[PDB]
This record gives C-alpha cells, sequence and structure tokens, in this order.
C-alpha cells in the first residue's frame, strides 16, 4: 500500500511527527531512519487516504516544535 | 507511562539536561540518542507529572550552559514509538 | 549498467529511486548512506534503460530536494564491489 | 565525587585541555566521548573545587590551539 | 607495494573514482574509508607505475562529476601505516 | 615520552601527514583517530627532539596535499591520557 514520509531536523520533531502520523489515521509506523546532519525520516504505510491524512497531521505537529525539511506520500510505490 | 524527551546542540549540554532531569523528579534516564549535526537528545520515563517536572528542569539548566534545540512530552506514547 | 543519484536526505532519494524505476526496466540495488546526509540510490540495467532512470529520477527528486550528484557507468568494473 | 567536562570541536584541542586539566589539580581523567561533527568531550572527576580548577586551565590551554564550543562543572552528578 | 589514495567529497564522485582507478592499471582496490563532513577516500594498491596511472585517471574522471579533495600516491608505504 | 599530534580535514591529509612523520625522526607512530566532521588524528610518540621534528615535517608535507587544522607537541605528558 501507500508509503508516507516525512523528514525532520533533529530526533525529537521526528517523534512528534510519528506520534502525530499515528493518532490521526489508520497507519503502520514502519520505523525511523536518519542519514546524519541530524536528518531523521519517519515511515509509515497504509491505504492512500489514510496516509495523506496522517503525513498532513505530521508535519503541522512536527513543524509547531522543529524543522520539517520534507514530506512525501508516494500512492503506489514499487517494492 | 510517559516519555521525556530534550534534544540539545553538544552533548555537554545534553549530559546536564539529562542530570538536571534525573535530580528534579522520581524518572528513571532510558538513554541518549545521537542524530548528527551535534544534535543529542536524553529520554526519560515515569509517570506524566515526574516527567512534565523533569523535563522543566533539565530545559532551564541545560539553556543555562549551551543550546536547547527542542523538548518533548507525551503522556501516553503509542505502541509503536 | 549502474545508475546513481546522491541526494541530501532520505526522503529525496527515496523520491529519485521511485522515479528511476517508474521511468525504465531497472532494478533498484539498494541504498548507501555515508553520513552527513548523503544518500545514494542505486539502480542496474541495459545503459540506455539506465541514463532514462536516472534522467527521469534527478528531475523528480530536484523537485523536492537536493540532488548532489548522479552518474551512469556503463560497464563497471568487477572491483567496484 | 564532582564531575568536569570539557567540549571541543577537534581532538587536539581536547587532549590539550584533558592534560591541562590534570597538570592544574588533583583529578582523574575518566575518558573522552565523541558525539560526531568533531565534537569531543574529556571528563574529569575529583573533589568540586579540584575540578572547578581543572576545567578553568583546560579551557584556556584548549582556547590557544582550538575552539572549545562548551565547559561544566557538575558538583554532585546523579548516580 | 605503493599505495594509491583519492579522497572525494561524496559517495558518488568516490565510485568514479575507484572505478576509473581500476579500469587504468593493473591496481587492487583495498576499500574506502569515510571520515565524516562527507569525505570518502578510495584505496588502491599496486607498483608504483600503476598506481600513479590509477590515480591520475581517477582523479580526472572523478572531477568531472564530482569534487575531488586530495589524490595521493605513497611509493613505499612506511611499515607503521600497514595496519591501516 | 613526549607525544606528538597532527590533525587534518581529510583521510589522506592525515595518511602523508604520518607518513613524514615516521619518515623525519625515531619516533613510532600509535595510530589515528577521527572524530568527525573530516576531522583526522595522527599521533606519535618518542623523545621530545624528535617528536618536535617530526610534527614539524609531519605539518609542512600535509600542508602540501590538505588542510592541517591543528598540531601540538606534549614533552611530558600525564599517564591518564
Amino acid at each position: 500500500d501507500a508509503l508516507g514520509l516525512i523528514e525532520t531536523k533533529g530526533l525529537v520533531a521526528c517523534i512528534e511527527a510519528a506520534d502525530a502520523m499515528c493518532d490521526a489515521a489508520n497507519v503502520e509506523l514502519i520505523g525511523y531512519e536518519n542519514v546524519g546532519s541530524g536528518l531523521v525520516t519517519a515511515m509509515v504505510k497504509g491505504d492512500v487516504g489514510a496516509v495523506k491524512a496522517a503525513v498532513d497531521s505530521g508535519v503541522e505537529s512536527a513543524q509547531r516544535i522543529g524543522e520539517v525539511v520534507t514530506s512525501l506520500v508516494i500512492a503506489r510505490p514499487h517494492n
């Protein structure tokens, strides 16, 4: 199904984005990824509609406490 | 129970934030996390009241010696976190 | 043939990899991360398919993030690891 | 026992800070810690008075050859 | 045996430098080191003549796609270096 | 015994500094240390005279190919160092 991503500067903003994503819609948190330079990504999976709602909520909440670098929804991601 | 987080620029400010958190309330220091660009986070667990008091004290103390980037208290963290 | 796109940040890299796979008959080998936010996506296929994939991946990744470098190696040396 | 910390940009400035700390007062060098991004911390232990003297001397000496990012004395660290 | 080194800003320029080095002469790719701030080094070994040719080719090719920070050939590395 | 240190931006400049240090005087290469952000330190030990000569030569040679960030000679390091 669809993939939702939120990349923030700092771990705390990422945890807030992931918490908000799970509370907003029927999505499953796959995990976190850290590529250095403070860039932390939270990844969720679910139906396109749930993932779009999750990413929107996650971005809004994370922005309140930290910097959201990028966000993306891939409706039909290749394996 | 509740999760308390303080993210600082540099290790020394993080150690001060963690020391202040443990001294302020009945919370347990889970550990540290470092995501690069000098961003270091200290994490504690306990009842929401103890965690709120710990985070408040940790932020105030760490700010005196370094930069606090972010702080957060999650009363009931999601199972997936 | 090997196709490479290095970005600043993971999300731009995932977008570059998604665009590469959708543009031509190439296989995503994987990702590589050397820190400092530098993330590379690697694809394999015929030189024509890989050139088309890299072009499309760069164009789409640039719309959401910074593409640091891109490269097509038509015939990689065995020692390339 | 009090904890003395000096965080520098670079390892050489940190080694100079640690050498100066040990020569200034009756403190023991516990070790060095590195969190990446060139941030290196030297940690000493001893009585609060010895640790304050050590940190002051370590900062002054390290600044002559490199950048001191932060310094701290914790008179009674949590166990 | 001589040691050849090329340090680039980023992994992709480094891959290009290492690919070019192996294609240019009879050298063996030992591997790579990464020390942060995006600095990636590719290391080769062989006779001094093969290593000089490999490094020259690797630098020329890598520069076309990225930044080459430094390059070096050590004709007879010190015994203490051989540990790394 | 004296301690000699050279910290460079990049591994290659550090290897050149270490090679030059060993060739300049009767010093022993203890090893290398990397604290991130491209900062790499080469450490030698020997008599104060040999270490001063080694560091001088290492700095001059390393500067030709890269950036020397710092250099230091400690004539009498504390045992704890």
